[PDB]
């Protein structure tokens, strides 16, 4: 066959055949063809074995892209101003904005440091269009789930593509980056932006290149494909090149020799703009430049070596790197035994899945071994006893930061927005081609702030149970044991399931208790700056918990969801202690949650002028991320109906303007929270031995996570009564307090 007139179309002449080893004798010799170059000059302004032409050429549509420039003293976009674009500027036919992607593998956010006599074409973009300081990629920082997600909106666990490599039980077969296995449909779930795109009747170009199409192919391609007539033509296109990657790695991030792979790569985004000033598309398009993850340190030394751990390490399969996942070949809790805490500079930390941070979402799924290891930054760990940098390390961590840019029509002009994590982008890249997203894990409106006009104006979820409000009906006797404007500055949360429970009021705290889970949903109080259980009767017995099945547990002892130390009164204290605040812990876990109480809130409330507190428990025996439902439930107070949390969380909220007291705050709001998780031992943190001052905070921090993730975790919507727009609050509930 041929590829005479099929060269990227939509035997095979398409951008992938190489990928399939599939393509027509011709398609090399037809298509891949690069005499000359990519750059006309004054020699050349007046054939067909050229790779860009320059006089059916801006007609037939394969000029080079500088042409207009060397030939016809039109200015390259670079040189021309900054111009506001009030509406959308499209040839008669567009009936929508196209988006183009330009993605790059590996560009970290500070890379943006280097400037504009680097990458002055790229810089352009960031100081003339939409901007954040930073992107937060997924766990784990690598190429194949962040680029998915970055399609998908959701977490790898979802998208079913949870590392380069993977084995699934289900199939029995592995899945890796180089090999035949990975274009298997059944592998990738979700509904990527190309097929969203598709079923609204949207064309898509393709959103992946093969190795060999040289980077300025694939923009003259892109270019090309935007001439088409239309009913071919397609709205969405993605760019991809596998830099600053593949340089990083052999010169790692602070490399003096990532100038020029910087320097490549902003000649490559000007090509692109050129192009489409060309097509005078230059304000019409939306441009997204977007980065997959970081890149940081690591060199062949810096290497730890299971074998140095584990006796029969020859009967362990080890996903090895900046991640660790270990299964066996053909015991789960000798080998993470084995390797706790057996050097004071341990590089990495094992862990159950379901016992790592939730921030990270990363349990739920068939292909995700429940042995894992966080290595640590700058550090690499291997089976048995070239390169500097590389990447996969905890997503927090700031060298694994990556980069967004948005410029065109719809989005905002010279905007600085706050760093924000790549789940988000699906729901915005619908919005900008009047798409209706699939479920994904963004927050739809959290990222309305980046944007021109919003076609989607995000609405409260309406609440599902209404609260009771029980007064005295009881008597002490009948049982068998053995304020809002101070303690809930921003409305009550909102139930968003079906059960049944109580609003109790104190002159120290507020709370939302369970009569099916038997304590308190949420617990709000507030604690400024300058700062026995006995029978609950508004509460029926039976729907209340008792001191006889914590006698009887072994293991379980009780923890107060709002402290007693913090009592303002003797008097008040006495609440303190009501059934009602109650709730199972392990003393593993109360020297924890005292330090917290007891220590780390009144300095928390010296530190920002006063917070507010809501805290409670978590179910999720399942690691779904959701909220337990009873059944799920795999973990009871000794003979009792008493359920044990899996964590606890706190929210602790105050005013970003400080020098206003938490609960006399009038504008934006500061909000940090955490999700604890609720363990028998100390293992995780090797320093538990010491004081709590020692290794608590840093524990914590560790488990720092944002208000959604607690709303999912609770099916609670918090923060309905405040002075502040909807869309801002989606936003502070996105937000993570990362420590780094
Ligand atoms: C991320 O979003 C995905 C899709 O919204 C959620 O997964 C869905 O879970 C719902 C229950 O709410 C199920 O009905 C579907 O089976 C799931 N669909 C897919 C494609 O997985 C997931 O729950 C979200 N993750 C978190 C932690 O919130
Ligand atoms: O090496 C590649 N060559 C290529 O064209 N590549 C795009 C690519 C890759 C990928 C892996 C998993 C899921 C989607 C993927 N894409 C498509 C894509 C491109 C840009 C995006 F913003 C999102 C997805 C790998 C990458
Ligand atoms: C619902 C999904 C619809 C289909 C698309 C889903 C998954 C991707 C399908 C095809 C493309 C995927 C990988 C192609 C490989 C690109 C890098 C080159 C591979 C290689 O180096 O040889
Ligand atoms: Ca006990
Ligand atoms: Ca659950
Ligand atoms: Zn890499």
């Amino acid at each position: 066959g041929s590829c005479k007139g099929r060269c990227f179309e939509l035997c095979r002449c398409d951008n992938l055949c190489k990928s399939y080893t599939s393509c027509c004798h011709d398609f090399d010799e037809l298509c891949l063809k690069t005499a000359r170059g990519w750059e006309c000059t004054k020699d050349r302004c007046g054939n067909e074995e050229n790779a860009c032409h320059c006089e059916d050429c801006l007609a037939r549509g394969d000029c080079c892209t500088n042409y207009q420039v060397v030939c016809k003293g039109e200015s390259h976009w670079v040189d021309d101003d900054c111009e506001e674009i009030k509406a959308a500027e499209c040839p008669a036919g567009f009936v929508r904005p196209p988006l183009i992607i330009f993605s790059v593998d590996g560009f970290r956010a500070s890379y943006m440091k280097k400037g504009s006599k680097v990458m002055p074409n790229i810089e352009k973009l960031r100081s003339c269009g939409t901007h954040s300081p930073y992107m937060r990629p997924v766990y784990p920082t690598k190429t194949f789930p962040n680029l998915y997600t970055l399609a998908t909106g959701l977490y790898p666990e979802s998208h079913g593509i949870v590392g380069n490599s993977m084995y699934d039980p289900v199939f029995d077969a592995t899945f890796h980056l180089r090999g035949r296995e990975k274009f298997n449909h059944r592998w990738w779930g979700g509904q990527p932006l190309w097929i969203t795109a598709t079923k609204q009747g949207v064309k898509a170009g393709t959103f992946f290149w093969s190795v060999v199409i040289p980077h300025e192919r694939r923009i003259l391609t892109i270019l090309q494909w935007l001439t088409l007539p239309d009913h071919e033509r397609p709205s969405v296109y993605a760019f991809y090149s596998e830099q600053p990657d593949f340089s990083g790695h052999k010169y790692g991030p602070f490399g003096p020799e990532m100038t020029n792979p910087l320097r490549e790569i902003d000649k490559i985004v000007g090509q692109l703009m050129d192009g489409l000033k060309q097509l005078k598309l230059h304000r019409c398009v939306n441009v997204i430049f977007v980065g997959d993850h970081g890149m940081e340190d690591v060199t062949c030394d810096r290497t730890e070596f299971l074998s140095n751990y584990l006796t029969n390490v020859d009967d362990i399969t080890l996903v090895p790197g900046t991640l660790g996942r270990i299964r066996s070949k053909f015991d789960p809790k000798a080998i993470i035994a084995n390797l706790t805490c057996k050097k004071p500079d341990q590089h990495f930390k094992p862990y159950l899945k379901q016992h790592l941070p939730k921030r990270l979402h990363y349990a739920n799924n068939r292909r995700i071994e429940d042995i894992h290891l966080l290595v640590e930054r700058r550090w690499h760990v291997a089976r048995k006893p070239f390169f500097q940098g590389d990447h996969g390390f905890d997503n927090k961590v700031n060298s694994m930061q990556t980069v967004f840019v948005g410029y065109g029509s719809t989005f905002k002009y010279k905007t600085k927005v706050p760093p924000f994590e790549n789940i988000e982008l699906y729901n915005v890249m619908c919005d900008l081609l009047g798409l209706k997203p699939a479920p994904n894990n963004g927050t739809h409106g959290s990222l309305n702030h980046l944007l021109r006009t919003n076609t989607f104006r995000p609405t409260m979820p309406e609440e599902v149970t209404r609260p009771n409000y029980p007064g005295i009906m009881y008597l002490q006797s009948d049982f068998d044991l053995g304020t809002e404007e101070r303690h809930l500055l921003y409305g009550r949360p909102a139930v968003l399931y079906r059960t049944r429970y109580d609003i109790l009021y104190h002159t120290d705290f507020e709370s939302g208790y369970s009569e099916i889970f038997l304590m308190p949903l949420w617990t709000s109080y507030t604690v400024s700056k300058q700062a026995c259980v006995r029978p609950d009767v508004r509460v029926s017995p039976s729907f209340s918990q008792n001191c006889l099945a914590y006698k009887n547990d072994k293991q379980m002892s009780y923890g107060f969801l709002f402290p007693p130390y913090l009592s303002s009164s003797p008097e008040a204290k006495y609440d303190a202690f009501l059934v009602t605040n109650m709730v199972p812990m392990y003393p593993a876990f109360k020297r924890v949650w005292n330090y917290f109480q007891r220590v780390l809130v009144k300095k928390y409330a010296s530190e920002r002028n006063g917070v507010n507190v809501i805290s409670g428990p978590i179910f999720d025996y399942d690691y779904d991320g959701l909220h337990d439902t009873e059944d799920k439930i795999k973990q009871y107070v000794e003979g009792s109906s008493i359920p044990v949390p899996t964590h606890y969380y706190s929210i602790i909220t105050s005013c970003l303007d400080f020098t206003q007291p938490a609960d006399k705050c009038d504008g934006p709001l500061s909000v940090s929270s955490f999700i604890l998780p609720h363990r028998p031992d100390n293992e995780e943190s090797c320093n538990s031995s010491e004081d709590e001052s020692k290794w608590v905070e840093e524990l914590m921090k560790m488990h720092t996570a944002r208000v959604r993730d607690i709303e999912h975790l609770t099916s609670l919507d918090f923060f309905r009564k405040t002075s502040r727009s909807y869309p801002e609050i989606l936003t502070l509930k996105t937000y993570l307090h990362t420590y780094e």
